[PDB]
């Protein structure tokens, strides 16, 4: 090659990209920006493709930047890793960790987790993220994120998946509502229009669509769902770990399982298989694992 | 030119028979339903009472036409059924859309007042931006938003309803856990954790705190996306320390000796809760139920 | 108290299909104070709000939604009347409101208005495309007279006519491998090249329903997948009506039946019970039945 | 500074097990070799090889670090073939925005000319309102808009495609078929049908028609409808008299004898169809095959 491409130019564009902006990126490779914009010009003539747009108006990723800067992040983090091997031993457990969640779990799951977690590992934190699955994965691709919780089925290159639990499905519904005479609520009768689902662009949404053989209020949360079914407007289906994460007093809203087969998700962990600090994932699944909303 | 008037003159004749009965029910002398019935006659050139000095009694036309007036009067009287139904104007859905950083603390204690004074109104609810939910406030797609002061917005009406002061939340191990309240001066550092440009209680904290020297101003960490809650753990877990409107503080389910609250040094910052509504919103009384139970509700 | 007159009516009606002080008075040959006054002192008498209180726009309340389409129907009665009385008046010479959904207008109006021409030609037709549902309303105000839509369509006061059956056909590049085939099985559209509109419309539900449990393309039309479609953005299904009409080059795109039992959709003509003009809808519906779209007929009833 | 030069050196060193094959294996002299292996063990301070004059072997730490390093080299290389299939800009969809009143009369001809030269590159269309297509090629939600001058923005580039003259849309039974040009002051009545507001085809028929005075300014009658279409169909059925531009006049199904077109008497009011398209948008040879595509 006429130019070889060298680590600090993909430590360039991978910074860049996380942070999309040239002032901060440059700051966070101690650089100034005329060198950190030579070196990702140098790496853009080289390769013959541009990574980011030719604009000082802002900092836009191409769509084939966006798969070159992934890649980017697995070389780094792999030569990293040549380096622990080298010096072993250092500690992992003594940075913050940058953890990202789908909307219908974080909210329900980082309160139960964090305690625990402080137990094991007192020197870190956790830098949170909460959205949609495909920004995570979005986001995990880039390096912005260290790891991320989601349901299952998901699969990425070179990204690792353990299942930490398996979640089952209540029905929610107004605590004078007829159903609350019922032991367990059976399927079928969610067919009716009174169910509040989420909003397109949430997996949960399907999940519970497929639980069953409707009114989609979007711009809503799993909590503006349950304060529509207390207001009365109709009923909902909320993951187990919801269930009791409210403020309400007692004789409002109520919950009743499905009748047999009673339908779930799986939750996972999921994070790229070059991470140099694999005993934080473990630690972080590990809390996960054993808080309360996680068991039986 | 024909009216409900007539049509009632004649409904009544063919009833009654009788001129003399039918004016007494309609009251009105016997000429003016006379000359009000077929003026009507005349008018649709037809005859709907045959030629006579005794009998009143229906041409076969006039059959037709006298079941289709009293059609026309039992469906008029529909007119006044509907309207009837219509004055309860606490009988139906109510839309309302309240801020990010409010209303995850408000509703939980104004549904069950709201249900306490009017049952039959559920809630349809959005959480947003301020400058969505005026957006569809404008559209008439939510019927009343709850926002925070300043909001002034053409041909909408904006009640101030309360004020909330702001708290600072740190890990139960924070060094400031020592102070028993929290000069605002002191939130100028990194550790301090801001939600995103686009909620307005990001200036509302930016703006409690001192003036700064040239190129110290923002030293916060700002976290895009965020919620207060996302915060709140990020708190929780050690990584820095944020600041919460009052009706958040309690607003969470951790044991004791993970999080604590400290008060700011006064003068105390706050912000003013208000619920706006275009001001030719159609029913009032909702937004009168609306705005006493979110005050009872602080 | 105040005694409720047709001319109030009259008023609130036509403010209603307006939505303009202007064209509202114009329309009721009267100044737009006279027009408001009216209008005010029929809600005083009711004592509710049928349009809200504002200078700036005209805008019905809930409750005057259902008092303006039951003061439509007085109106309609009334003038049913004047029809009892001298009968044979000509109800072929004015203009008819006409709404279609957005999926059959395109493809029908074409085929029909020639035919009405022939039959009617004093009755030019005043036209609006909509999603089913807002087509309703405007049925039941009265700015529509009639609207066109497809089947189950049920609502009071509001009489239905079947008109015909219209399969649905699947549209191909040309140079796609599913030309080779005579017919398409409905199994096979279930992937990630099937191009659908979005929610608002019943085509979609009833191409879904069509196909065993796709890139839905928003705001899109069936026109704008056809364009897609013909580029090799993928494939996408449309009612047999549309198939034709195009203007593409022969050799671009490709259409191939679904494999038996073939999905279609019934099309159907709603107007108001109340209507004084039965002639005019007859005219219509006939004109629809005799276009070459529509010549396998129904036999749905409602 | 670790280098991929390096890596490769290990890398090669270990499999060969012999100096003089990796060398030759990496194109290099002995002493070269053996200057990177040396100077990356001396940064990362531990041993990779056997410091042996015998051999060449790994140490135990040896082991692991070149097997980090082919994972490294593996992965760099995915960098070079993702940039190789990047280069081609003609082999992905393109996101193209057209303005309600010329989307359906310029995808027709546009498409099947476009196929010819670029296959690989099918249309996700869009037809909105010019202000919308505004904002989502801002965004970067469109890639490409086909709308009509004026239009400036910022970072925004514009390439003037053709000039279209507007013509009079008529029943064919209509009085007007008898003359030979419309004289625009003519369109002040009732019976010409308008698009509403948000097309920017009304005001350019509105502005090719001479001011009045005071009281008569719209007679015209405005229709909610988005589409020409719509407004062909009403005129076709004798409800009134239009506009339509060039490229929509023959696009329709009707026999001869249902709907007719008149020309305006000079000077003729047109307006010009351009592409638009933000300036460092990363695939300018797609764009310019659209864009000729056009003509």
């Amino acid at each position: 090659h006429h130019h070889h491409m060298t680590l600090t130019e993909l430590r360039y564009i991978v910074t860049l990209a996380q942070e999309q902006h040239f002032g901060r990126a440059a700051e966070r490779c101690h650089v100034s920006q005329p060198t950190l914009s030579v070196g990702v010009k140098k790496l853009e003539d080289e390769l013959g493709v541009l990574i980011f747009e030719r604009s000082k108006s802002a900092v836009r990723l191409t769509p084939v930047g966006e798969g070159i800067v992934a890649q980017a992040q697995k070389v780094l983090e792999q030569a990293q890793g040549i380096r622990e091997l080298a010096q072993a031993g250092k500690n992992q457990l003594a940075a913050p960790l940058k953890v990202g969640a789908i909307y219908t779990i974080g909210p329900y799951l980082f309160p139960h987790l964090i305690p625990q977690l402080h137990r094991v590992a007192p020197q870190m934190p956790l830098y949170i993220e909460e959205n949609f699955t495909h920004i995570l994965r979005d986001k995990l691709r880039t390096g912005e994120l260290d790891a991320i919780i989601i349901a299952l089925p998901f699969q990425e290159a070179d990204v690792l998946t353990k299942p930490l639990f398996d979640e089952p499905f209540y029905v929610l519904m107004p605590a004078d509502h007829p159903w609350t005479a019922k032991a367990s609520i059976d399927s079928e009768l969610l067919n009716d229009k009174s169910l509040l689902l989420l909003g397109e662009g949430h997996d949960f949404r399907d999940q519970v669509l497929e639980a069953c053989p409707h009114t989609t209020v979007e711009s809503s949360s799993l909590e503006t769902i349950r304060h529509m079914v207390a207001s009365g407007l109709g009923v909902s289906v909320l993951p187990f770990s919801a269930v009791d994460s409210h403020h309400y007093a007692p004789g409002v809203i109520e919950v009743r399982p499905f009748s047999a087969p009673v339908p779930f998700r799986t939750v996972a962990i999921a994070w790229r298989a070059s991470f140099p600090r694999p005993r934080a994932i473990e630690v972080l699944a590990d809390s996960i694992r054993l808080c309360s909303v996680a068991r039986p």
